[PDB]
């Protein structure tokens, strides 16, 4: 792998500062191949009741030395919790953290990115072929999860990764949602009556509903105060473009040829609905806070609730403010949500599930082990 990862513990702060230091003085001119040694061991000797935690991923030995200079710092000072999601360093002492997961849905890509710079197109994403595509990373993402024993406090899914967090939750099994993701990729690939699309605004859901109000486009996606999707017919968005530039709001045109998360998606819940409610549908057995409803599922039908998510907006803000956890993970392709999360504030990392970097995979599971969410990083270091 092009990141290593290195974990280690001991009983408490004092003798975590001692190891550190030992660490850090075999890591200085370590080869590649040595490292991975010296990874592999401290992962095999450091697994089960670990009670103060260190994990980091890293490109190579000067790496972990930078690393465990931050974190002997850090401890220096009386610190006893270094999260640094950006920098895959993970430091923690009187553990386990609340961790939540994040399930990404597709990829929202810019319809002009510039470039000139701005300050001085791209093809929408192919969604029948895209959303089964994404549900089986994230489903790659719960079996590694799995294999690893993690103990979450609960899920959110985004749009499309509700099928996920739901999988995760025990509501479906694998082989169903991605049979469902197909359906649902296929359904919402039709065309809108008329051309539609979505427009984003650097602004909060207030600002987003005065810039509609009036103009037939609608509130698609609630991501944050710093970030509202609206959606409908080209000239409807042509309108709040109109309203946004004489606010002095910033809208971003986004390449995609449908009003996701508007009425215009009424057909394609139609043909959602048939698909869904052919599936043997279980009760949630784990925590998830839904971006359909804002609240946690509770009871829900869940075809009810898969063929309204269609037509209504995405609830990212209010699900994330329930999920009360001091790291989240993302479990799938990509760092979206960890983007998301990011902007309001949140401490955010990302497995990207399916990767030719195994980046996130190392950051993420650093993150697990360091946060006490898994016991055990050994199945890194497995059948490489
Ligand atoms: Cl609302």
């Amino acid at each position: 792998p092009d990141h290593e990862l290195v974990v280690c513990g001991a009983p408490d702060a004092a003798a975590l500062t001692g190891l550190l230091t030992r660490v850090r003085a075999a890591a200085t001119a370590l080869s590649r191949p040595e490292l991975t040694d010296l990874a592999a061991g401290l992962a095999a000797a450091h697994r089960g009741d670990v009670p103060a935690r260190f994990a980091a991923a890293v490109r190579d030995a000067d790496g972990l030395v930078a690393a465990l200079d931050r974190a002997l710092g850090h401890l220096a000072e009386g610190g006893r919790r270094l999260l640094d999601a950006g920098r895959g360093l993970f430091l923690v002492v009187g553990g386990p953290l609340r961790v939540g997961l994040l399930f990404p849905g597709q990829a929202a890509p810019v319809h002009a990115d510039r470039g000139a710079l701005g300050h001085l197109p791209a093809e929408p994403v192919d969604t029948a072929v895209a959303q089964p595509a994404i549900i089986a990373d994230s489903l790659a993402g719960i079996r590694w999860l799995d294999r690893l024993g993690a103990r979450p406090v609960g899920a959110l899914g985004h749009s499309l990764g509700e099928l996920a967090a739901l999988s995760w939750a025990g509501a479906l099994d694998a082989d169903d949602t991605l049979a469902l993701a197909r359906a649902r990729g296929e359904a919402m690939s039709a065309a809108t009556e008329a051309p539609s699309g979505m427009l984003s605004l650097r602004a909060d859901l207030a600002a987003a509903r005065e810039l509609a109000a009036g103009t037939g486009a609608v509130v698609a996606v609630d991501n944050g105060e710093r970030h509202v999707v609206v959606a409908g017919t080209r000239p409807e968005l042509d309108r709040v473009a109109e309203a946004a530039r004489h606010a002095g709001i910033e809208a971003t045109p986004l390449a995609v040829s449908h009003a996701f998360h508007s009425p215009l998606m009424a057909p394609a819940a139609e043909a959602l609905r048939r698909a869904a409610g052919r599936l043997p549908w279980r009760r949630p057995e784990r925590p998830v806070a839904s971006t359909v409803t804002g609240a946690w599922w509770a009871d829900e039908d869940p075809v009810e609730v898969l063929v309204r998510q269609l037509t209504g907006p995405v609830r990212f803000r209010e699900a994330l403010g329930l999920l009360d956890a001091d790291l989240l993970v993302e479990v799938g392709p990509g760092r979206m949500l960890s983007a998301l999360a990011e902007a309001a504030g949140r401490t955010a990392v990302s497995l990207d599930a399916g990767a030719a970097s195994a980046a996130g995979m190392a950051a993420g599971t650093a993150a697990l082990f360091a946060a006490g969410a898994v016991d055990d990083a050994t199945p890194f270091f497995a059948g490489r």
